DNA sequence: ATGAGACGCTGGCGATTAGCTAATCGCCAGCGTCTCATCTTTATGCGCC
């Protein structure tokens, strides 16, 4: 209790913290675990690799 | 050369039967962050028509 982790959840209030790095590479590492069977996520493991790194730049603004 | 005109317990109960806002108060309110830039504006400090 003193140490805040008697039960903690997973989803918890604590992930603000959490990079996007972490998700990129379990990512990779799965896309890369499977793309030995499957030939359409062997050929766009890139392109999911960029949906999620993508991100709008400030300078941009809206997309309209 | 005769055969119509003249019409009731209700009111005062109970007792069904049916139906409706209002006055008082309490509760309780979606919120969390960051980045990035962007401009202002203020406190003080310096100049004479």
């Amino acid at each position: 209790l003193n140490r805040e982790d008697l039960l903690r959840k997973q989803r918890t209030f604590d992930n603000g913290s959490i990079p996007h790095q972490i998700h990129l590479g379990e990512l990779h590492a799965i896309l890369r675990r499977q793309e030995d069977f499957y030939p359409f996520l062997k050929d766009n493991r890139e392109k999911i690799e960029k949906i999620l790194t993508f991100r709008i730049p400030y300078y941009v603004g809206p997309l309209a």
